[PDB]
C-alpha cells in the first residue's frame, strides 16, 4: 500500500532529483534534540518535523493533522531504524499524500554486536546531519 522502502542513499538521491520531494522526520522531539537531525540545507529545503511517537514512546494521535498542516510529490518518512516509519508512510498513503516512502535503516540503524547503533542508517553512511 505505501509506495516503497528505500535505503538512506536512495532517499538522498530521490530528494536531490525532485525539488518538491519532502523529507519528514517522524522521530520524537528527544531524538531530534539529543541524537541529531538530517540537514537538507545543501538541497535548499527544510526537513518537516512531525512526531509519530512522542518522547514517552506513545503514538501522537494528532500526527495526520500536523502532517497535513506542516508539509510542503514524493514524501519520505524517517525514523530511528526504519520500522515505526512504515506506520507513518501508511497513514500518509491512506490520506492521499503519495507517493509515500519508508527509509530503511532510518537515522541511526540497528543495534550492532557491541550494543551500538551508528553501524547502518543515515548518519552511518555520512549523509548530511547535525546535532548543533
Ligand atoms: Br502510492
Ligand atoms: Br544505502
Ligand atoms: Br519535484
Ligand atoms: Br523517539
Ligand atoms: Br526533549
Ligand atoms: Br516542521
Ligand atoms: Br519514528
Ligand atoms: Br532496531
Amino acid at each position: 500500500s505505501y509506495a516503497g522502502d528505500i535505503t538512506p542513499l536512495q532517499a538522498w538521491e530521490m530528494l536531490s532529483d525532485n525539488p518538491r520531494a519532502v523529507l519528514v522526520d517522524v522521530r520524537c522531539e528527544a531524538e531530534w534534540r539529543f541524537v541529531g537531525v538530517p540537514d537538507l540545507s545543501s538541497l535548499g529545503r527544510e526537513v518537516v518535523y512531525v512526531e509519530w511517537a512522542t518522547s514517552d514512546g506513545t503514538h501522537n494521535d494528532n500526527f495526520l493533522a500536523e502532517l497535513r498542516d506542516r508539509i510542503p510529490r514524493p514524501v519520505i518518512f524517517l525514523c530511528r531504524s526504519g520500522n515505526r516509519s512504515i506506520g507513518a508512510a501508511e497513514v500518509a498513503t491512506e490520506a492521499g499524500i503519495t507517493p509515500a516512502y519508508n527509509v530503511l535503516d532510518g537515522f541511526e540503524g540497528h543495534l550492532d554486536a557491541e550494543g551500538h547503533r551508528g553501524a547502518t542508517g543515515w548518519r552511518a553512511v555520512g549523509l548530511p546531519w547535525r546535532q548543533g
